RNA sequence: UGAGAGUUUGAUCCUGGCUCAGGACGAACGCUGGCGGCGUGCCUAAUACAUGCAAGUCGAACGCUUCUUGGAAAGA
């Protein structure tokens, strides 16, 4: 839902692509932007925007992303279980990992996973490789992580009985 | 114990082919060079082969012959 902004943030301009539009005469080019934001503790989001010049565009996109933030429940610096998230061609697979192993995941999804404060994880893109839909599918995947406590409360019994 | 990138378009998403980054080898060739330790070396014509060796032994199974010390045994 609506998350405020009172914690530190981190930014990484993932990708930009000079985009044009034709009009009687020549062509006119804009520069979009694609930035995700996090605090490397378990809060992540991303945004976008476009402007005539690149610093302006990235400032816009930055200001955008800070209005979408997700939770990413973690346990011991690794996702709580296996998950699969799909959004319009974005197949993204994620599985837990061993301590101190290291993240093995493609570029665009690496930026998401890192800024969320993830230490050891594995993944594999499957299909789409657009720097946008991949990110959307990733975030959808993260939105699916269940949790021991949450399930303990949902189902009748209590945790350490759901083993 | 599961990482991706470039390329169709004025720019977009998708389907889609081609190419690249990793390893190994009875290896060959091109430039280049000190060694020690352990390994390996006709994949082609099961093509033709000069040369030297690569299977003999037993005198306590048996009769002979030549010697080196007219009969002597030993050794050869």
């Amino acid at each position: 839902y609506i998350d405020p902004k009172h914690l530190e943030l981190e930014d990484r301009v993932v990708a930009i692509n000079r985009v044009t539009k034709v009009v009687k005469g020549g062509r006119r080019l804009r520069f979009a932007a694609l930035v995700v934001v996090g605090d490397k503790n378990g809060h992540v989001g991303f945004g976008t925007g476009k402007a005539q010049e690149v610093p302006e565009a990235i400032r816009k996109a930055i200001e955008d992303a800070k209005k979408n933030l997700v939770e990413v429940p973690m346990v011991g610096s690794t996702i709580p279980h296996e998950v699969i998230g799909v959004f319009g061609g974005g197949r993204i697979l994620m599985k837990p990992a061993v301590e101190g192993s290291g993240v093995a995941a493609g570029g665009p999804v690496r930026a998401v996973l890192e800024l969320a404060g993830v230490a050891d994880i594995t993944s594999k893109s499957l299909g789409s490789n657009t720097p946008i839909n991949v990110v959307r599918a990733t975030v959808e995947g993260l939105k699916q992580l269940k949790r021991a406590e949450e399930v303990a409360a949902l189902r009748g019994k209590s945790v350490e009985e759901i083993i």
